[PDB]
């Protein structure tokens, strides 16, 4: 009489400290009833390593279970993708809380929201955009064409058109799609967002790219190193800081670089803490094949107007034809990859920046090397009590333990095996 | 309710010194906002060799990044090709400029536009057409049929019909399609265009042929030598010179050949500089398997009414039935292949011609051999200070360095490997 | 909005001395403009051997290039074939001329048209039909069925129905289709045509049979010997001669055979020159596996009412039921195959016939063996100054050189290899 | 605008002495013009053996060629078969004649028509039906099911339904379809026909069964022995003889068997000549694997009311429920297979019967063994001057020579090879 429909499922998700987005789903009809209670969640999930193992070193064994509470404003709805028979993608980001309503200290979305608050309190809005690079696997046709080339964009067939449309439907404001330097490498960028929404966007961009690829029988890889001796997949975070008003507070013509005193304090905090921030913005064992790629590199916490050997780069304005200038002025953090948790990573950066501003840190030998393995990066984080102290203590323990465990699971493992290993997790 | 559409992406492209067309794309809805700023671009991309490597010998490391500024008049729109599910091909050629509006010296489109200007200033319009030969791979059916044969055109199935239509839609004015001498070789020719548009056409003809082949599951090859011991793929440039008026200034009946004094000066400049022009019109290592094909050849800078052993050939008029005569009179430069950058190549030729005219060079032993390897061809370019001096100096450095590097990357490599190597890049 | 169409291409063709039809194509919209100028063509193409090689022994290197001038009356239009997605077949036969309008002496269509003229001048119309045999490869189903059998016609599926229809659309007047003696052998015959149109038909019948087979994923072979120890593929030319009026001038009841005095002169010229005509009507190296098939054969220039061991056969009238008689009276030349150029072959025959009539040659030991290899056949042609003299001298040189070269390319080569070799060219 | 149609071809056929049906076809539009002249045919085709070879022992080399003159009353039209895309089957049986109208003595249809005449002259109509058995190869599904079984009829899928319909459309009057004793064996029977039409039916039944199988991707085999150690494929001819009126003249109740004096004379002639008739009703080398199947058999010319070890069997009437009786009374000849020429075979039988009647031969040791090889069967035919004398002499020579030649081609060849050999020809 009528050909029946599959039920539309809605997911509640969280993106854990392992940079994985996880959740549970319910029939659409139930969404309203479900919104206030969210869905159950188990605290020990926050001790899962990329390899899906929990240690006994977790603080969370036994301990009473949590609620994953969807925030109604973060809803993503992609009604149609490449495959006309495929279910909508429908889900909401949530915060983790104890059963009474009590904000759970090891929740990475919550931490970022508290830090944005601390930002608001002293009059700063946070405006950010994550740029994402990935490998597109499975495409038909010839060997990959030249880097950056029209042919490489063409080889992708209907994928870029469907990707941008899926990201538009998902409310990401897609804006640029391009083939990048490596073989099968592409990049999609979106319009900036304020606060938490900016990290939600980073998650949405990843989860939707994955879903479009799935719908076409393709695969993506966001691992920092897609395969041995490949061009690496970065994530770059552009941050501007604005008076509760739209007035750009990072930027001041005629002061050199066009950087504010405020600006310089902010950048200085990020710089002084970078070797720690690496544990949180290049947080996996595979991250260090990207950060220290060739024999000795070392890689430093310095600044650039000029070059992209700099960990933090000033993105100067474009005058050219109309504009306007300064709204587009921002600072780009570069030692970041997609194995991160967008919320934890952005939170970590805005923190050290805050600490820069709070102690009116001056902008400078006054320059550290970034660590060279995850181990070294966790050493650094442990040594930076100023930064650690801004992190809710249970997060730090569960993070610090979970990562030791991640590196336990990976040790002895060749550089190559490790890269192949992670190219299967991101 | 409605089956959604993939977003239409518009690309901004540049064709680099490596003869590769590269760019970035945006959603159609944004095109208007995007036109004034263009899109970002990195100067160091102009040091990429055909093998996609940059040396430390580049002038562009560190240095501040550029804008790729689409010229609205060069837009290509192919709405439909062989595959009804395929995205339109939509893109615009752009010039590279520094962030304030400042014409970037290493931009090959810009250089050609400045040279056309220098042409206009002294009263000459430049009218040109590039003829393109290519291999069509993947066709079903028997062994390839006879050279030039109806059967060989038929074997191509729906490809020639879809090719001409795609080129028509792209505003190239396709005019001739034919099977050529080698197995799977075809040639498409188009109507001449004035100035920059003539080089844009050369790029458009290549990029669209590639896209039609892609849409049918076929492949093209434009490399100078498609495979070992194959008939070679040439590019021939027909140039006529006209008073700002349509009055042909190359041609004068009864003066022998029907060549003008002007004409002879022009041809003489091209001839005297040919061994240098080779570095810019046969600019890849694989180019010399085509220019000096058999054991000793050597190949010379001479002229022909008569034969195609001549590097520069007068294409006499066709009277026959109606006509008219002289508008169709032109000169064809022959040591050119598709590994070039249409704009750089045409610019280089019109330059030496200009120098011919400026020094009223007479038309003649007064005859040089064309070089025999890329190395020799770059030696020659370095030795021809008259020509070098017309090139913006940063272009020359970045070109000269990038090509050494290209030949570094290829050395020791057998003639055959080199040909197979390049048959994968063009 | 509208699903676009592939452009319809029109070809201009010539059938060269190698019996290959070659040309170039243009968009339909341009046909009118293009008709007066035709398209470019290179004289040296007339020195290509079946194996697609030109020697230095060609008269045409250097020499200025030609026009291929479509004759509007020879247009072939097949709008639809077996594959509904396939392009029309659209092309016109052309004559080759120098750039001013000047009939090029090495053009085989032109030579035949001049000979028909010489025929008209003395009051004779030439009426001819070529019968064609070929192999049809790729058919599904069992081993081939019995020679001449209903099952063999049935095995061909939709091919004969589509073949006749394609030939009807092409204006060939198809009339008979039949399975022949060899495995996968078929024959199609058409209604006779006058003069040049008769040779155009021979070309059209070949090119369309090929196109129908292509459209069905089948292949044809017209080589004199399709594969080792196979039944051979002949071409038979039926010629009648008529007063500028329809009055048959070959035929006279009661004179024996019903042959005219005129008739006997004509046949006598053909007979006296046959060993030369073989170089032009069995003109390839593979032709002699057909003409002298078994150990000693030798094969002679004699006549038959009676049998098909005769090189020239009188095809007597059919009374039976109605008729009428004499209009259908003709003479069939038999040592002919599809590796010929229909125009060159028919021209050559009508010539020797003319010479028969001009010298009132009587009809007779007065009997020669036909040569046994191409070499011997070219010896014979060189020795027959009477015939050579009617050929435009440049044709003869370019032909005579091109064929030496063909036999150079083939020598040492086994009988079998040679047959397999040619089964790939026709 | 309109999707064009393939041309409908009409064939003119003859069934040669080798039991193969051969012909040539023309476009439907031409059928009317073509009917009076028929189509050309070559006398030497009547010397082709089953293996498609002609000897020098043929009487027909040189000799002037013939007309195949379609008899308009024998037309077969099957407009639709299993494959909706397949051409109609359209053809007419013809008689062979010399070019003036003169009945050709070696034509098997003509001979049978002359014998039916000789029958009419003395007041007898000839009423006959051929029963045909065949193998159906290629069927999907399990091993073949039990002999005679519903499952075996079912395994044939849509074939029996399409076979009967095709035979109905062809005007054969199909009446029975059944699985038979051997694996993949089927039998179709039709209503009797008078005279020549009865043999045309036998040909039509074979050619259409073949065409239906072709349309479904199946194959048939009618060879006397389909494969080594298989149940054999017979052909049985039922003959009744009637006053020019419908009055059955074979049958007389109360005279024993219900056989007429006339009847007994007729049967007696068939019996006395059977060892010769075998050369014409079991006429191939493979026929003797069927006639003498096991070690010694020998097989005799005797009669049966009773059993099917008899070469000639009385088919008694069925009373049962209504009837009527005697119209259905007939005699069945059994040593016959599908390698015959229906017309030659039926002609041969009616002859010896005639000779029985003419010499009022009595019905009886008075009993011969049937030969055991083709050789012996041809010996017998040569020895029976009474029978030979009724055959047009040129038929006999061409037959007798063609078959020696057939057995030359097959000698040394194992029983099995021979069976496999012929299973490919019928
Ligand atoms: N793929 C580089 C970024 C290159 C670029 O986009 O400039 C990275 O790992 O960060
Ligand atoms: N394929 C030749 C051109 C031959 C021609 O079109 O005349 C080349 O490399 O330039
Ligand atoms: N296939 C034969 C012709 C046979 C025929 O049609 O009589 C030949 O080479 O000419
Ligand atoms: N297949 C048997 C006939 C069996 C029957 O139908 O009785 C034959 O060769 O005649
Ligand atoms: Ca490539
Ligand atoms: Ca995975
Ligand atoms: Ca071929
Ligand atoms: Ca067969
Ligand atoms: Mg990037
Ligand atoms: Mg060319
Ligand atoms: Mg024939
Ligand atoms: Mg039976």
């Amino acid at each position: 009489m009528n050909r029946l429909q599959p039920v539309r499922l809605v997911s509640f998700v969280t993106t854990d400290l392992a940079g994985i987005t996880r959740g549970r789903s319910l029939p659409l009809a139930t969404l309203e009833e479900q919104l206030a209670s969210g869905c159950g969640w188990v605290p020990a999930n926050s001790s899962l390593t990329p390899q899906d193992l929990i240690d006994e070193s977790s603080p969370w064994g036994s301990h009473g279970d949590l609620r994953l509470l969807p925030d109604p404003n973060s809803r993503v709805r992609v009604e149609q993708g490449p495959d006309a028979a495929a279910p909508a993608l429908d889900y909401l980001h949530g915060n983790l809380v104890e059963t009474d309503g009590t904000p759970w200290p090891a929740c990475p979305r919550s931490l970022l929201r508290a830090e944005v608050e601390r930002y608001r309190d002293s009059g700063l809005q946070v405006i950010a955009a994550f740029e994402h690079e990935f490998s597109l696997l499975g495409l038909p046709g010839e060997r990959p064409a030249a880097a950056f080339s029209l042919q490489a964009q063409r080889a992708a067939g209907q994928f870029p058109g469907w990707l941008v449309s899926a990201l538009a439907q998902a409310g990401t404001e897609p804006e640029m799609f391009l083939p990048e330097y490596g073989q099968r490498q592409y990049e999609v960028t979106c319009r900036p967002a304020q606060g938490v929404a900016a990290a939600d966007r980073a998650v949405n961009v990843r989860e939707v790219t994955r879903e479009v690829a799935r719908q076409m029988g393709l695969r993506t890889c966001f691992a920092p190193l897609p395969a041995p001796g490949a061009v690496t997949n970065g994530v770059h975070l552009h941050l501007s800081l604005q008076h509760a008003d739209g007035s750009p507070l990072l930027y001041e013509p005629g002061r050199p670089n066009d950087l504010s005193e405020l600006g310089e304090h902010w950048a200085a905090g990020v710089l002084a803490h970078l070797p720690a921030l690496c544990a949180l913005t290049a947080p996996t064992a595979a991250s260090y094949l990207r950060l220290k790629p060739h024999h000795w590199s070392a890689a430093y916490a310095c600044l650039g107007l000029r070059n992209r050997e700099a960990a933090l780069r000033i993105c100067p304005v474009v005058s050219v034809g109309g504009k306007p200038l300064g709204k587009q002025y921002n600072l780009e953090f570069r030692p970041m990859d997609a194995t991160t948790c967008p919320h934890l990573a952005m939170a970590a950066v805005l923190i050290a920046g805050r600490l820069g501003i709070e102690r009116r840190l001056p902008l400078r030998r006054g320059i550290q090397a970034l660590p060279a393995t995850l181990g070294d990066a966790l050493d650094c984080l442990q040594r930076d009590e100023a930064l650690c102290a801004e992190l809710p203590k249970p997060l730090l323990d569960t993070y610090l333990a979970m990562k030791r465990h991640e590196l336990a699971l990976t040790a002895g493992l060749s550089d190559d095996d490790l890269c192949r290993h992670y190219a299967e997790l991101y």
